[PDB]
C-alpha cells in the first residue's frame, strides 16, 4: 500500500500555495521554478487543482527553516532531515517545512529540493512510501534530473488508488 495509513482525507480540490522565505542557497527564481515544477508533476495525474497567490492563506505553507523551531520536532543539521511534511486538512497541518541548515543545489551530487518536494507535496496529501525498486516514494534516493523527471507506475498507482 502506497497511500498513508489511517483517514488522510482534506475535503478541499482547489489548493494555494506561497513560497514563504527565500534561501541563499539557491536563489528566488530557481526555487519558485523547482516548486512549480514539483506542484506540476501531481497535476498531470491528480483531478485536483493547483495555484499560487501572492495575497491570502497558503493551504501547503512552504517555509525554509532550522532549529527547534515550533511544532516540537526540530531540524537537524546538514543532512539527516530535508523535509517535516505533515498530512491533509485545514490548519496547521497541509503543509511541507523544510530544513535550511541543509544546502539545497542544482547541481547532480548535491541535495536536491525538486526531487523532496515532490514526495513531500505527496505525504501532504495521504502518501506514504512505495516498495517497488523503480518508485520515487521509495525510501532510498536516485537522483533524476528535474525536467527529464517521471513518476514510477507504483507512484501514480498511489496517487490513483487514494483520489480514485
Ligand atoms: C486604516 C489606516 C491604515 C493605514 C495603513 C498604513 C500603511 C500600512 C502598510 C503595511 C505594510 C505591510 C507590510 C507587509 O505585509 O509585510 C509583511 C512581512 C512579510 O510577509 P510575508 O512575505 O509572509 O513574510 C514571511 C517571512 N517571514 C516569516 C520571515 C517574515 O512581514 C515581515 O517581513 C515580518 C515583520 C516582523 C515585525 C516584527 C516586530 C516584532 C516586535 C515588535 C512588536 C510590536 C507589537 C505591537
Ligand atoms: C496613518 C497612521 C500611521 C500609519 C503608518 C503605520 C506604519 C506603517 C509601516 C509600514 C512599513 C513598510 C515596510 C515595508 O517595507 O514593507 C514592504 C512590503 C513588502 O511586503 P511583502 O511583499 O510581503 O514582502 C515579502 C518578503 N518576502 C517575500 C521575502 C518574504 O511592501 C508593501 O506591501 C508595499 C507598501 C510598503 C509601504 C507601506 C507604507 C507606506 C508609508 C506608510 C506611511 C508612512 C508615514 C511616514
Ligand atoms: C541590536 C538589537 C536590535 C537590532 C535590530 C535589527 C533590525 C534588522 C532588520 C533587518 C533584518 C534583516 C536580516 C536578514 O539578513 O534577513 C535576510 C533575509 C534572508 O537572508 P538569506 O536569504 O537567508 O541570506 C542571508 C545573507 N545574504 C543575503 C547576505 C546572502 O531576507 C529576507 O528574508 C527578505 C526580507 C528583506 C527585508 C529587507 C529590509 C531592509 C531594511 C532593514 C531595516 C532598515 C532600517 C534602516
Ligand atoms: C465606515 C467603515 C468603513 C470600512 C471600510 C473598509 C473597506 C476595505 C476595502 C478593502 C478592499 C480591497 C482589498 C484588497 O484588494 O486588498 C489588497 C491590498 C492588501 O493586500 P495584502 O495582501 O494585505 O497586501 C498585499 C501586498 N503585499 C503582499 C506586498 C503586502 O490592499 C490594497 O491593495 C489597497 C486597497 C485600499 C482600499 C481602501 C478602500 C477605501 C474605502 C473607504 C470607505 C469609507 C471608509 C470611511
Ligand atoms: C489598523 C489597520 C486597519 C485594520 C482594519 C482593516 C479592515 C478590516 C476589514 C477588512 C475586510 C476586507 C474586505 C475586502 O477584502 O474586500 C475586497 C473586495 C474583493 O477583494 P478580493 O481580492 O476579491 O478578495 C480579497 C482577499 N483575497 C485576496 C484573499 C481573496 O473588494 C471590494 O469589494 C471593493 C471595495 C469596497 C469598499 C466599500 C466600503 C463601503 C463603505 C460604505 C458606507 C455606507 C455608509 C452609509
Ligand atoms: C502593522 C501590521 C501589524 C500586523 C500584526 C498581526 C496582524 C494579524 C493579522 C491576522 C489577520 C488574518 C486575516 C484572515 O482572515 O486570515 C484568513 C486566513 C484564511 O482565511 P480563509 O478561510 O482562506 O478565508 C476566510 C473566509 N473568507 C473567504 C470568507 C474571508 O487564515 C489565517 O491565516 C488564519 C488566522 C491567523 C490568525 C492570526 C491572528 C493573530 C492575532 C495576534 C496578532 C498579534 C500581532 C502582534
Ligand atoms: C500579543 C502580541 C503577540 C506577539 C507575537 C507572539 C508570538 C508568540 C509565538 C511565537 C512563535 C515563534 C515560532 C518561531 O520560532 O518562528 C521562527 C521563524 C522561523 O523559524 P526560524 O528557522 O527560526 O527562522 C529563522 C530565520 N530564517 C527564516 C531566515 C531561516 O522566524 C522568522 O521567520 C523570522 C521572523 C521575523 C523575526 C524578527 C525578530 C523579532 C524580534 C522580536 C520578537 C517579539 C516577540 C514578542
Ligand atoms: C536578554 C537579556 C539576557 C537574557 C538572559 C539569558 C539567560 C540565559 C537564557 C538561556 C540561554 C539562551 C542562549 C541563547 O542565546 O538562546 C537564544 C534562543 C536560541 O538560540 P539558538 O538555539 O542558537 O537559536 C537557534 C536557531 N533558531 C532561532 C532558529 C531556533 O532564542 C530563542 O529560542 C528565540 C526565543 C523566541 C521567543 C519568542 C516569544 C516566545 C514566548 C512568547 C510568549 C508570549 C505570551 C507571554
Ligand atoms: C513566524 C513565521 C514563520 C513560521 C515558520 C514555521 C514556524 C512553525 C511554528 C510551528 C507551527 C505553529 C502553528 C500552531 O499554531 O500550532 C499550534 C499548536 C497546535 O495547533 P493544533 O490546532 O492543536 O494542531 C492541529 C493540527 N496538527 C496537530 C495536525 C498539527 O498548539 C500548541 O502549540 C499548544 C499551545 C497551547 C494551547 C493551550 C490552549 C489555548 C486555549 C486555552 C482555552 C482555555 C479555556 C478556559
Ligand atoms: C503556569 C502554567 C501556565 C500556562 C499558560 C498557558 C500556556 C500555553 C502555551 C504553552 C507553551 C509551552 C511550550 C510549547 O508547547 O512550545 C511549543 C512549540 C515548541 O516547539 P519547539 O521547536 O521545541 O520550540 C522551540 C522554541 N521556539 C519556537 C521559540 C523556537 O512552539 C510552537 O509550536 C509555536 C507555535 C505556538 C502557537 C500557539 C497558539 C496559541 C493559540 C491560542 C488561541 C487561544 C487563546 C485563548
Ligand atoms: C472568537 C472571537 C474573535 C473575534 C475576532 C474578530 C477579528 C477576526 C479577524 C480574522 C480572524 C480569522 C477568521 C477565521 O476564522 O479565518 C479562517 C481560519 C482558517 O480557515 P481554514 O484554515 O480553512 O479553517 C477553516 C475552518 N474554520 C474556519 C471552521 C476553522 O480559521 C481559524 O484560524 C480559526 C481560528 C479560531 C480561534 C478560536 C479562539 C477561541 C478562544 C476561546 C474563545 C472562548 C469563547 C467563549
Ligand atoms: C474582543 C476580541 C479580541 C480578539 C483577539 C483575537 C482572539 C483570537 C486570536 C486568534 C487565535 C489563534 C491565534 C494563532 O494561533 O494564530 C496563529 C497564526 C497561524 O496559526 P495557523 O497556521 O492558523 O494554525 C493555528 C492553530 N491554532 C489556532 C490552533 C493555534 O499565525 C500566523 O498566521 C502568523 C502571524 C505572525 C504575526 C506577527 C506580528 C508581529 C508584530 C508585527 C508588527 C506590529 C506593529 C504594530
Ligand atoms: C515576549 C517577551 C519575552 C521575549 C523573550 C525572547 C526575546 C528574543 C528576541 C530575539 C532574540 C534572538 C534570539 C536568538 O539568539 O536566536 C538566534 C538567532 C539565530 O537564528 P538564525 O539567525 O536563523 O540562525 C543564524 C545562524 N545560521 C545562518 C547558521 C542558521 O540570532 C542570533 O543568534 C543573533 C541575534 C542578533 C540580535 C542583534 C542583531 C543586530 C543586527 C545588526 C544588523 C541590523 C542593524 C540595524
Ligand atoms: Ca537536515
Ligand atoms: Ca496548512
Ligand atoms: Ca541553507
Ligand atoms: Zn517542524
Ligand atoms: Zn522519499
Amino acid at each position: 500500500f502506497r497511500e498513508m495509513p489511517g483517514g488522510p482525507v482534506w475535503r478541499k480540490h482547489y489548493i494555494t500555495y506561497r513560497i514563504n522565505n527565500y534561501t541563499p542557497d539557491m536563489n528566488r527564481e530557481d526555487v519558485d521554478y523547482a516548486i512549480r515544477k514539483a506542484f506540476q508533476v501531481w497535476s498531470n495525474v491528480t483531478p485536483l487543482k493547483f495555484s499560487k497567490i501572492n495575497t491570502g492563506m497558503a493551504d501547503i505553507l512552504v517555509v525554509f527553516a532550522r532549529g527547534a523551531h515550533g511544532d516540537f520536532h526540530a531540524f537537524d543539521g546538514k543532512g539527516g532531515i530535508l523535509a517535516h511534511a505533515f498530512g491533509p486538512g485545514s490548519g496547521i497541518g497541509g503543509d511541507a517545512h523544510f530544513d535550511e541548515d541543509e544546502f539545497w543545489t542544482t547541481h547532480s551530487g548535491g541535495t536536491n529540493l525538486f526531487l523532496t518536494a515532490v514526495h513531500a507535496i505527496g505525504h501532504s496529501l495521504g502518501l506514504g512510501h512505495s516498495s517497488d525498486p523503480k518508485a520515487v516514494m521509495f525510501p532510498t534516493y536516485k537522483y533524476v534530473d528535474i525536467n527529464t523527471f517521471r513518476l514510477s507506475a507504483d507512484d501514480i498507482r498511489g496517487i490513483q488508488s487514494l483520489y480514485g
